[PDB]
């Protein structure tokens, strides 16, 4: 009913951003708001220091995302939830961009995130980035 599309950035094994796209596609037949949709990105915070979330471009507004991070170190993640945008039946978000630092710059070794994939470098559907629809699991496989 609704799925993420992703493409890989920032290929760089080692790296002081994370930095990626995500677009949201309804694949079915109902409208519905980005308000009731959660999405996770999953990587392992190695450091300390508090991170950072940018996004350079989004068309639906930067304005309407909700970011937050969560989870253990060996399983951290990027939420991001939403204000209330319209999502048609059959529409797409177009692309949202985003960057995770360390506030304090620190380097991240990215080939122990579960969701980096530097294959992809163009948008296709991706299962290693979750989506959940108040409460359940929609589209994705998170860590386990």
């Amino acid at each position: 009913d609704v799925k993420v599309q992703y493409l890989c950035e920032n290929t760089q094994t080692s790296t002081q951003e994370i930095k990626g796209k995500f677009n949201i596609v309804n694949t079915g037949n109902r409208d519905y708001s980005l308000k009731d949709i959660v999405l996770r990105y999953y990587f392992t915070k190695e450091h300390n220091s508090q991170l950072q979330f940018i996004c350079s471009y989004t068309p639906i507004g930067s304005g309407n995302l909700i970011p937050s991070f969560g989870g253990s170190g060996d399983e951290h993640y990027l939420q991001l939830e939403f204000k209330d945008v319209k999502l048609p039946a059959g529409g797409q978000t177009g692309e949202i961009q985003f960057v995770i630092r360390y506030a304090d710059n620190s380097f991240h070794d990215q080939s122990n995130d579960y969701s980096f994939d530097p294959t992809i470098k163009a948008f296709q559907d991706y299962g290693k980035v979750t989506l959940y629809k108040n409460g359940e699991l929609v589209w994705g496989t998170p860590p386990g």
